[PDB]
């Protein structure tokens, strides 16, 4: 009943151009079986959304990568939030909600915006830049480690550690094997910065530890929740901002609309998250036999959700392959959906908005002027190098 496909969604060929194979996955049926990895797949918006919003049946505590924690040891202690189900998920999630809360964004917005403006001014002095290293990476590195409260020394470990984490959700291919091989120094640095004395007053890390006397988390839970922010909160924004700049470079008509109304900055970033979907995929594990889109899936089965494909599904979106900064983007799954929906989405949107605002006010044109190089990761989609010429307004 279920179609079986040989597509490997973690192969370099797939990463290089995933869109034809994603249509093949959507059009084969609402539920597919991927023979390469012995998992079920859902690539249409409807089934991805249904799976995300039934965490009882499609759980996260057996891992959101290919590995089933019931069968194999996790490569690092499980995340207390990403790799937990309700009710154990609920109180740590509430603490991160409050640490990254609507009210908290007010304390950081002025500094994030000034750093975004300063970066664009600096880049305009050079003219020809790499929008990945010099913008998408440089800007979050200039604000997020400080907002965490990290010391200066050792920050070079942060992007390698996060790349490792996201590669580790994948199957045991060479990308994953090599990441884990190189992991020991980055793991050591990150685990050490998660301890209370190493997190500067007023930053996100200190605020997590401060919640350990409310009864929502205990002191021994705080370091792993800091670990969540250091795993999840930097590389994702790098690829989100990189996606937005790549979109503006490829769709100059949309840059022109953004210049004419810079208040579109927040939605231009949200549309870039839909359009590129920096986090491409996550798994769930079934806790019972279940009917999904007509198919019967047994207990204990891994289900691969194609978030990027769901965000391009023509059953849900008009002209899904167009970048449209006034699109009604509500309901895209680039941040997930439901109880695990990205707890840092307000930080991500703040960074994206203020960077696109700086570009909207200061730049007249963004022209690719060198070879574009893709970066390969089992979970993240983004570029390694994006040479652009920035023309000043
Ligand atoms: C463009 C940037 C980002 C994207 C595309 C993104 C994507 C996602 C997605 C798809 C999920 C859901 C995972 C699932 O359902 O299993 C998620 C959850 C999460 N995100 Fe983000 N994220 C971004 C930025 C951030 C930032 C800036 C932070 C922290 C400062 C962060 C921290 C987290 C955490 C801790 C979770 C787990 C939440 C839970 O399990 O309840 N993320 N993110
Ligand atoms: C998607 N969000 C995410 C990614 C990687 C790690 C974690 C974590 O909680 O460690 C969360
Ligand atoms: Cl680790």
């Amino acid at each position: 009943t279920i179609p079986h496909l040989a597509i490997d969604p973690f192969s370099l060929d797939f990463f290089d151009d995933p869109y034809p194979d994603q249509q093949t996955l959507r059009d084969a049926g609402p539920v597919v079986y991927l023979d390469k990895w012995n998992v079920y797949g859902v690539a249409r918006y409807a089934e991805v959304h249904a799976v995300l919003n039934d965490p009882t049946t499609f759980c996260s505590s057996r891992g959101v990568g290919l590995s089933d924690f019931k069968k194999e040891k996790p490569w690092r202690p499980p995340s207390l939030i990403l790799e937990a189900d309700p009710p154990a998920h609920t109180r740590p999630r509430a603490v991160l909600s409050k640490v990254l809360s609507p009210a908290t964004m007010k304390t950081i917005r002025d500094g994030f915006a000034a750093a975004a403006d300063a970066k664009v001014d600096e880049l305009l002095q050079r003219g020809c830049i790499d929008a990945i290293a010099d913008l998408a990476e440089a800007y979050p590195l200039s604000v997020f480690p400080d907002a965490m409260g990290l010391k200066q020394e050792g920050r070079e470990h942060l992007l390698p550690y996060a790349g490792l984490v996201f590669n580790a959700f994948g199957p045991p291919n060479e990308l994953r094997q090599t990441a884990i091989e190189r992991s020991a120094p980055h793991q050591a640095y990150v685990n050490e910065q998660c301890q209370r004395p190493n997190l500067a007053p007023g930053g996100f890390g200190a605020c997590i530890h401060a919640f350990t006397d409310t009864g929502e988390i205990t002191p021994d839970e705080a370091p792993l929740l800091v670990r969540s922010l250091l795993s999840a909160g930097l590389d994702t924004t790098v690829n989100g901002i990189g996606a937005a700049v790549y979109c503006l470079a490829r769709f100059p008509g949309e840059l022109q609309r953004l210049r004419s109304d810079p208040t579109l900055a927040r939605n231009a970033f949200e549309e870039a998250v839909r359009f590129e979907s920096p986090v491409q995929t996550f798994f769930r594990t079934t806790t019972r036999e279940v009917e999904l889109g007509g198919a019967v899936i047994g207990e204990g089965e891994k289900v691969l959700m194609f978030l990027g494909s769901a965000n391009r599904d023509p059953r849900r979106w008009s002209d899904p392959d167009l970048y449209d900064i006034t699109r009604k983007t509500s309901g895209h799954v680039g941040f997930g959906s439901g109880v695990h929906m990205c707890v840092g989405q307000l930080v991500a949107r703040l960074e994206g908005e203020v960077m696109l605002s700086a570009l909207a006010r200061k730049v007249a044109a963004i022209d690719i002027d060198g070879p574009v190089k893709r970066r390969f990761n089992n979970t993240l989609r983004g570029l390694e190098s994006l040479p652009v010429k920035l023309t000043p307004a």
